[PDB]
């Protein structure tokens, strides 16, 4: 069994006071906290362990290079990936998609092709299929939305064609807490010979991910909202295509040779795509990040997250005038809009009562103007939330609705 | 004055052992070793202040928000910026090069035209370039090197002409630690209309750097080489430069409105060349860095680094068969080889006395191949190294050739 209580004393953020009041950061979708165990991981390879990593034979160096591809590994391991070297190191879900969208997108998508992607997706999954779309000229199709927040699977068959290169496709919406079908989709996009990429920034943490069984080609995700550092994500592609995808950024530590007379040649897969300097402190970290979640066990925390989501949903019916947004069975958050205020003002009153929880469109738009609003509100409910911090929500918005209504 | 005791006092890295024996870390121009007031910063961001930046309304979101554009008005003032707004946040030099060859080259630099490197360049201010000239169809044109370690600027007449876009010129040589001279070579370059790109990952920690006196038009550093965590760097961009070029990466934070009908606008400027949530560990710890080094005084540094620089080549002269490489006045870093002693050896047998020197190619192949040698050794003198240490060093190359000769 999971105990919150045991969890939270691992995460220092969650003592402190905020506007006088004791803290409830419900905005774990936004970012997530850290526990000690992440913190000190890194800190502890500061003060000890530090060197530049790769190059160099000596020993700090050496023991610097070890600790990063081991980090490597157990990323590899968590999604169940077939190698280690199908896993790129990226500053992130957004750095990751514009990898693929540069690196693959420039030579596998042509004018004339299009691109799937989805109404409820983030801007890091839409803004480089724009960018892409407009350099080459292809079209950019979108899955478009039911009022529940899931997709309308029913025009997949009007979208996908011979012409369709790439599938888009978000594991779990940052707002609504939708999960989509991935694997029959990714099944039918494999029909026509279309690649998918997934965006799992919001569901790594949240149940185990096996991107083996859900075939796609190419799967990304955040460190920083799996309860680890910021500067740190990771980029997974199946080895075949990574093979054949040209580098992205040049520099150090993806050359073969470098000559000013007869060019430039490439090193080999995953190296070929990190150029640089690697952001080692935040391997570190993401490293201690995969244990401390593998230690409480995915599951563990699938199911505490679960009970919460119910605890609230059944508190929430409770608040009057509140409109909820998204799917029965949503994972993470919960978005919402108390009757006709701004979500602004009704985040900045739970600010005021020092409960933390996100507004506005949450790099959304497209899925804010598919329910015709500006801003929606979203609390997260995570594996250190507590029913205590339900209930101060759910209070909130009932004094806000009394004050203001 | 300068009190290098006191400052070794505050990097807890510099008491490890190595192999039994006490460290000798000669390699801060691969990267640098971190004071505990950069480690514990970060450490106590993550602690007590960790929150999503930009987006989001409550305290810790806002105060987080503060920290970050705080960061970037104190590394404006660093390199004397004239605005905050001329500062992008990336992930190093790198990533910095990368961009404005994307973003400004592939907007200014057309089929037939030229840009000019030196033979001294690190890789990240080559490969970028090569990229680019075989985007566009261009020319990448090579400043040549005198025995000594300094630019043949006899040759700029012959490379310098109308169509030349651009200069891409180090600050700094990583090898040889030649400096070199900005000024007169920007005037030249600005007289034909052309810009200049300064590789300056090896000069901000070792004196005081004034953009608006070299009248650069772009510069770029690395956090991790000024006693800063990884995964953080600045790129500097005049503003009219700046506020003309379009977007690099897309997604989140870098919008002003996303929509799957009418397309997709951009914010302003920096805040157009950043992609997702930002690195805030490593800015907080830049900051830091930035806080440090400043309190120590560059021109301290300058001074206890010049006059060990001194130290070391003098005793140095009673290593038989040393070869040097370099100008005599060499900052930072002393590049060499022993006798015929191949470099890779040398540094295993520097390493098992516990002193860690770099071998190799130094991301400067180039370089390499003008000195006819395939790798050298490069031993970094910064301002935590001691006397006692380049006595370690000269002692063990002693040993080394007494040994191997
Ligand atoms: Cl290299
Ligand atoms: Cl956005």
């Amino acid at each position: 069994i999971f105990s919150v209580d045991k969890v939270r004393a691992d995460f220092p953020v969650l003592s402190r006071e905020v506007n006088g009041l004791p803290l409830a950061y419900l905005d774990s979708a936004a970012s997530a906290q850290k526990p000690s165990q992440v913190i000190d991981a890194e800190a502890e390879f500061y003060r000890h362990g530090y060197a530049a990593v790769h190059r160099g034979i000596h020993t700090l160096s050496a023991q610097a290079t070890e600790k990063m591809e081991n980090v490597r590994k157990r990323a590899s391991l968590f999604i169940n990936a077939r190698s280690a070297e199908e896993l790129v190191f990226v500053r992130g879900t957004t750095e990751g998609i514009n990898l693929v969208a540069n690196s693959w997108g420039n030579s596998n998508v042509r004018a004339g092709d299009n691109i799937i992607i989805s109404q409820m997706e983030h801007h890091a999954n839409i803004v480089p299929w724009q960018m892409l779309c407009a350099r080459v000229g292809a079209e950019l199709r979108v899955i478009p939305l039911n009022p529940d927040g899931t997709l309308q699977l029913e025009t997949l068959p009007t979208l996908f064609d011979e012409k369709t290169r790439l599938l888009a496709i978000t594991h779990v919406s940052n707002v609504l807490g939708t999960e989509n079908p991935l694997a029959e989709m990714i099944t039918l996009a494999h029909q026509h010979g279309a690649k998918v990429l997934v965006d799992g920034a919001q569901a790594v943490m949240h149940h185990p991910v096996d991107v083996q069984a859900l075939d796609c080609d190419f799967y990304v995700f955040s460190g920083h909202k799996l309860y680890g550092p910021t500067g740190i994500g990771i980029l997974y592609v199946k080895e075949a295509l990574l093979q054949e995808m040209p580098p992205w950024e040049g520099g150090g530590s993806m050359i073969a040779t470098v000559s000013l007379s007869e060019g430039t040649t490439w090193t080999k897969a995953p190296w070929r795509f990190e150029a640089g300097t690697p952001n080692t402190g935040g391997i570190i970290g993401l490293g201690a990040a995969l244990e401390y979640v593998s230690a409480l066990g995915l599951n563990n925390i699938a199911e505490y997250e679960q009970n919460l989501m119910h605890y609230a949903l059944s508190q929430l019916e409770s608040v009057p005038d509140l409109t909820l947004y998204g799917p029965q069975n949503r994972l993470g958050v919960i978005a919402f809009n108390l009757g006709k205020h701004h979500a602004y003002d009704v985040g900045s009153f739970l600010d005021n009562y020092g409960i933390a929880v996100a507004t506005g469109h949450h790099c959304a738009m497209p899925l804010m103007a598919y329910y015709n609003v500006p801003a929606m509100c979203r609390a997260s409910l995570a594996m250190y939330n507590t029913h205590e911090e339900v209930d101060r929500l759910v209070t909130g918005l009932q004094r806000i609705h009394r004050l203001l209504g």
